[PDB]
């Protein structure tokens, strides 16, 4: 579990094609200046869509591998919690594509992301 | 401080080139688990943020990650990963960075491009 | 001018929203040939720049595509494709746009995110 | 046929490397107008797609652009632009390509990364 544990992530909701994961903005995940590290936000996103893809496939026959991730950083986070909402865009045979939005307490967009997950035999 | 959480070590910095490594330990692994893709990307974003900070007057400007993208190529299970960030474009208001992240065996783990905004303090 | 090359038609505009279409013809196809991924991406970037123009004083500023990314989801063989660009963020120096490109059969062809720099 | 529409010329090919140029004309400009960002990207996607095609049996497989990203660095108002695609990773089911697009003055216009899926015909 341990990066999920390291960042103290909590899965707030899962259903087919939708994953919501939150985490506290603490000093251990901040940049030095310091705001929430952009990379920590991206890691939260990649966690959410990887979990979503795993939930959509037969994990005894297939494995979901993060293939491509991209992200725009929009607003900063200094404290409280941030929440990633991952919604599936495309559930293909060999790839899943996910839209992920990461917000702070004040409902501001911190990071917007798209992730492509490879579905491998 | 994420730099400290992931035990990142700056191996080399010069104008337009930053090399930062970190050990693949449980704290940065996915549950299964290999090195978490998000941790790899965070290492990358740290490297180019540091590079950009090194190119500007940090008493007047702040380097903020604007856009990040990444392809995950191979997995890392142990040893170290090393991010090498080389500047592609040093603009007035934006920097663009190429980042390659390799494991011990010189395998490409993640390749990234990062866009860093240079904003007034 | 490429707008003309691809026969783009603005179907709807309002602040922070653009809907723009184009026909899928041979001139924008791959050899095999499907709708070229690059043509779809060009429709998207067009949507972005137009949208940003509608949001700024174009007598003082110019919207320049800064970063673009895209996932190609389905192929398009014929008919028309329609890009809906909705703004995510209206900043001083950048605008971020979400773009969805669908075909006639209401299939998702391409999804994009665009970052447009606002320059003097 | 887009290649013809854009008047593209294949200047050099070898395994894992493609160079394709095209003129900067009114057919591919923005209204303002410089070279359309979409046109540059289209050139890039053409180059890596050709690169992947040159590495496979195209009577059995087809190279399909899966994910494309690009940073636009400088504008082009005239002359020719040249895209150089070098392969980063040759996997069984995906290829990842680095693409640099330059003008006559040897300036970087667009930098791109392309992920190409290899699908059975
Ligand atoms: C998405 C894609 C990359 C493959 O990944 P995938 O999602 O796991 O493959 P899937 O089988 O699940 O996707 C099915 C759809 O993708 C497309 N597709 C799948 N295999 C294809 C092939 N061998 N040839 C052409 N198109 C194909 C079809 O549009 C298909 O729609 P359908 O399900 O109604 O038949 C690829 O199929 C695709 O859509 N490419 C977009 C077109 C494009 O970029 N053209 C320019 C080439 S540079
Ligand atoms: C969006 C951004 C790239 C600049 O583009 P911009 O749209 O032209 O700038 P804007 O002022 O119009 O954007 C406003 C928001 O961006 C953020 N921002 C803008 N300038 C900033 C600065 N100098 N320092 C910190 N955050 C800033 C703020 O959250 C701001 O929110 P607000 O309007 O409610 O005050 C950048 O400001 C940003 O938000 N980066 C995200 C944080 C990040 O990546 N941190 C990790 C650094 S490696």
């Amino acid at each position: 579990t341990h990066l999920l544990e390291t960042f103290e992530m909590s899965i707030d909701h899962q259903e087919d094609g939708l994953v919501v994961i939150s985490m506290p903005v603490t000093d251990k995940v901040k940049q030095p200046f310091g705001y929430l590290h952009g990379g920590a936000s991206i890691a939260l996103g990649e966690t959410a869509c990887s979990l979503g893809s795993a939930n959509l496939i037969d994990t005894t026959k297939f494995i979901p591998l993060g293939l491509e991730m991209n992200a725009n950083h929009i607003h900063s986070a200094k404290d409280g919690r941030v929440t990633a909402t991952a919604e599936i865009i495309h559930r293909g045979k060999s790839t899943h594509v996910w839209d992920i939005k990461i917000k702070n307490d004040k409902e501001q967009l911190i990071t917007v992301m798209r992730g492509t997950v490879a579905i491998k035999p």
